[PDB]
């Protein structure tokens, strides 16, 4: 079954903003999922120094980056830690509600989109690209979920029952139809480099066969 939530009033007004403004520098959601993969990654690194067990699900630490132009989706996958249940449905809302508040704020001071990982709320990003955004994420002490939003100010959950992942998070965002830049191979290395250049984990882009 699924579960729709709506979400918190102050990341619905985030989310508004986000898709509505004219904001020709896109580019920058891919440093911000990529500094999330890096982020989780480092939780779990750190999580195995005193109990080596938590590797049990997957010892590889990595990120891939799979465009696909069939379906004009970018993948961002991660090995890291992942997202409980609790996460996706309270915990990440609560906790992003002082940052988005004070990004807000910031914008209309003079603040620009690019700076809103410095907020802690990088992830929203996405929607400068994306019509929709699929998570699917599995955490050691939980199950494995889908969490979907098209915006419109609600988002769903499902246990998913695709192919099991063993730990981590895969961001799927269905591309607007002008945004499909970002499938080209050219273009996602150009933006790596010069974005995320000192990441301490692998990150592998696939090639499509064409
Ligand atoms: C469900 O969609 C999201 C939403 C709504 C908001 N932010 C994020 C960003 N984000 C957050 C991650 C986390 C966590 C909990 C801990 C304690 C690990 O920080 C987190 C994690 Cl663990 N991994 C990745 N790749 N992104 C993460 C996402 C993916």
């Amino acid at each position: 079954e699924v579960e729709t939530f709506a979400f918190q009033a102050e990341i619905a007004q985030l989310m508004s903003l986000i898709i509505n403004t004219f904001y020709s520098n896109k580019e920058i959601f891919l440093r911000e999922l990529i500094s999330n993969s890096s982020d989780a990654l480092d939780k779990i690194r750190y999580e195995s120094l005193t109990d080596p067990s938590k590797l049990d699900s997957g010892k590889e630490l990595h990120i891939n980056l799979i465009p696909n132009k069939q379906d004009r989706t970018l993948t961002i996958v991660d090995t890291g830690i992942g997202m409980t249940k609790a996460d996706l449905i309270n915990n990440l809302g609560t906790i992003a509600k002082s940052g988005t508040k004070a990004f807000m704020e910031a914008l209309q001071a003079g603040a620009d989109i690019s700076m809103i990982g410095q907020f802690g709320v990088g992830f929203y990003s996405a929607y400068l690209v994306a019509e929709k955004v699929t998570v699917i994420t599995k955490h050691n002490d939980d199950e494995q979920y889908a969490w979907e939003s098209s915006a419109g100010g609600s988002f769903t959950v499902r246990t998913d029952t695709g192919e099991p992942m063993g730990r981590g998070t895969k961001v799927i965002l269905h591309l607007k139809e002008d945004q499909t830049e970002y499938l080209e191979e050219r273009r996602i290395k150009e933006i790596v480099k010069k974005h995320s250049q000192f990441i301490g984990y692998p990150i592998t882009l696939f090639v499509e066969k064409e």
